């Protein structure tokens, strides 16, 4: 109003400010002697104002805070790391125009936001517990929230190591998003049974395209 | 040099427990676009031999597997690596677009890298200031070590998410890295069997340690 919308990071503040942050955070690794860093400095201010609500811009001075950068393989400066939910989602190395940054941001932030017909049930069933009856039982029980299109029992290996844990994600696609919303609200945090189940929206475009990895 | 014929019974062994990356094609004889991509997959099978195996599951003959992966329309291609689904592609595709798909998801296929990634070597809790130096000493056996990165990554968007450790080892030239990957892959380190693989050099050069 109109003050500074940039989060000014330290090594000590980085975890809370970036990794445990709400929404997408664009981290700028910089230094005062860095010419191209000052290039993008005013661009970052505009982006910070114009992406209010969908992006927070943060800066870490690598001279004053030398601990963080080497952990993320920062080489040249400036480097932009885009974080989403504690995850590095994208990177951009070096200076770039306002248009090039927007193009990079537009391509790496969620587009066509939408309430999904797809629910994902997590931490509900161990892979060994799966049998021929499970899909049918899920569709039957979720049918009290609305019309169930398809139920997918998905097993996911949580690593590349030979005996990495396999977990189960249960996907329930409803006919319309209103039904999915009721189901999620009713089921999330509830015990079925012995296990506390996470009920959650799952990206509809991903699901429609046979990507069950998220 | 040729394509694996998958069945519902063989899938686990042929795909999930296989050595090297596997490109799985879900198809059927009446499927027009499936036949359109068949000669393309033949060429990919020959051209990417020793780096990728192509495999086909006829969904009429073998109806058990595809619904487990959320397959809807055909053809659908799934890229497997070490029992993980690395990437997915829905519908028909040109020789070039499939090569672009493979370049983006098959580490090393566009360029053999100076960078090795070590997976499953250590727990986050077992990291200390000694580790980086121990790795470079251990990897020095294979050549000049430019840089070792002990990278901690969150596995997923949800806060519950497990944190894992990826250890990046960049060598001076790709030949040294190849020696290192050969000698380290599948090796046991105090209770843990490690995965050593090429990591895309361009990702690494650009501080993309997420793959
Ligand atoms: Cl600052
Ligand atoms: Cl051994």
């Amino acid at each position: 109003p109109m003050s500074d919308k940039i989060i000014h990071l330290t090594d000590d503040s980085f975890d809370t400010d970036v990794l445990k942050a709400d929404g997408a955070i664009l981290v700028d690794f910089w230094a005062e002697w860095c010419g191209p860093c000052k290039m993008i400095a005013p661009i970052l201010d505009e982006i910070a104002d114009e992406y209010q609500g969908k992006l927070t811009v943060a800066k870490l001075n690598i001279d004053q805070n030398p601990g963080t950068a080497p952990k993320y393989g920062i080489r040249g400066i400036p480097t932009l790391l885009l974080f989403k939910n504690g995850e590095v989602a994208a990177t951009k190395v070096g200076a770039l125009s306002k248009g090039q940054l927007k193009e990079f941001l537009d391509a790496n932030l969620a587009g066509s936001a939408m309430e999904s017909t797809v629910m994902v049930l997590r931490n509900m069933v161990d892979p060994k517990d799966i049998d021929d009856d499970l899909e049918g039982e899920v569709t039957e029980e979720c049918g009290k929230f609305g019309a169930v299109n398809r139920v997918i029992i998905y097993q996911e290996k949580q690593g590349e190591e030979e005996d990495a844990e396999i977990i189960v994600k249960i996907f329930v696609e409803f006919s319309i998003a209103s039904e999915t919303h009721k189901a999620i609200q009713a089921l999330n945090g509830r015990w079925f049974a012995g296990r506390k189940v996470v009920a959650e929206v799952y990206d509809q475009e991903r699901f429609d395209n046979s990507d069950l990895s998220a």
